[PDB]
């Protein structure tokens, strides 16, 4: 009969020391392959799972691969890498392609593009406190703490847009150790702590 | 009022490069530290998220540790670290224990203790492909293959508790090329292939 795509192969990322791993499936199919940027995937590295759907006896072939950074670094088109499977069978059956899945390297650069800097200043001053993670992919979420205390916004303090926290009127209960945080999948990192003293 | 623990602190792995984290959360509580292995942890490493239920109207704090591989390395007790978060608050409450956590360095060796060795072997025979997997923590599971296809136990070919393969009576499909993966939370290896012939 005819060859389609059951389980379409996902985009994503490696991660470190650990291979992003594509899974694609097809009915009516007896084997698959994977060309990745114009390379094929040797077969020998495809994991294959071959059966017969017990409700509807329509044979299938589930074919994974792990691609590793390797993978990527040796491609020659690292900033398009793009993957693709190939669902083949008879000689009387047509040959079908699946979507392009992107493998993307995750990472997360140790520099911030803007950080904190210790701060003494009067009470009731605005001080702005400044943050942006560093070149990352996936983009990174920020976290802010006081003292190893997550900050919570109120009515003095607020989280803007642009990373950066705001205390409207400085109480000298907002004087601490201030640091803020960058998250992805890929890493981790804090800003060293600055100093904020506030006095009158 | 009384110092209740919300969430209890849960054992578990380091896993690469990627420190385990301990959570611990208690109710009408206002300080969490974490003591691992007799030392203290030095309470500047805790994140420590403090607020109000609202709903219950009950105050809270939730902590957390990343406890890493150089934590534990430098304990003194490598094999035998655990950690423990103690919730105290006003003068006049008791500090609340939480349960124990241990830590361990998840790893797995790179040579199997039983691998599979190349067979010719005459239709009919009883074949037995034996594979162990390497020393691993925690413990490994093994899958096979067969030229890249995951081997389905059935009638002729069984998965034996002890991770061997047995085929009862060898037939002439039962040849090619199988490989024992091993699989656990900090690596992933396999044996390389071996053939096996039946003939007649
Ligand atoms: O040029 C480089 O420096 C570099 C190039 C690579 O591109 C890069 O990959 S990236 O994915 O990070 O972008 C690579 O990073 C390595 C790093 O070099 C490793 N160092 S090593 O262990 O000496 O070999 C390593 O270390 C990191 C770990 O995540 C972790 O170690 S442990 O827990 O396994 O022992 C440790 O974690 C810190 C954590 O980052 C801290 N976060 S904070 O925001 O900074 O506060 C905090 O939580 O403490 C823990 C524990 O600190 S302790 O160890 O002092 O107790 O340290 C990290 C580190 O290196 O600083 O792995 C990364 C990733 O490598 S991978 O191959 O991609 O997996 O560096
Ligand atoms: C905020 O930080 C200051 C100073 O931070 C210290 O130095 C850093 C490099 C880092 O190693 C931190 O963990 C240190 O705490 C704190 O002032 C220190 O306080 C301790 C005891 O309270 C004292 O022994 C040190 O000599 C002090 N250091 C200095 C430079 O004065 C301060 O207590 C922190 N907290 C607040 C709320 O400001
Ligand atoms: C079992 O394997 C042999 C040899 O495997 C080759 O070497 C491995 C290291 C790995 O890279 C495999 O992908 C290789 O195929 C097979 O013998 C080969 O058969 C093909 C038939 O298309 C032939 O073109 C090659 O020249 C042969 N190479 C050698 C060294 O003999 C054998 O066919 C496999 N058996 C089964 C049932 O799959």
């Amino acid at each position: 009969d005819e060859i389609t795509i059951t389980t379409q192969p996902k985009s994503g990322y490696v991660i470190r020391n650990k291979p992003l791993r594509l899974q694609c499936r097809a009915n009516h199919a007896t084997k698959i392959r994977y060309k990745c940027s114009s390379k094929w995937i040797d077969d020998s590295r495809i994991e294959k799972l071959i059966g017969t759907d017990s409700t509807s006896g329509v044979g299938y072939i589930d074919a994974s691969v792990d691609i590793s950074r390797i993978d990527v670094d040796t491609s020659g088109h690292v900033d398009a890498f793009q993957c693709q499977c190939y669902a083949s069978g008879d000689d009387d059956q047509d040959v079908v392609a699946s979507d392009v899945a992107t493998v993307h390297l995750a990472y997360m650069r140790k520099h911030f593009l803007k950080s904190p800097v210790a701060q003494r200043v009067q009470e009731g001053t605005t001080l702005q406190l400044p943050c942006q993670a560093p070149e990352s992919d996936p983009k990174a979420e920020l976290t802010w703490y006081k003292d190893g205390v997550v900050v919570q916004p109120d009515a003095n303090v607020i989280r803007a847009s642009d990373g950066s926290l705001i205390m409207s009127a400085a109480r000298l209960s907002d004087s601490g150790n201030y640091t803020c945080e960058a998250t992805n999948v890929a890493n981790s990192r804090k800003t060293d702590p600055v100093e904020v003293q506030i006095y009158h």
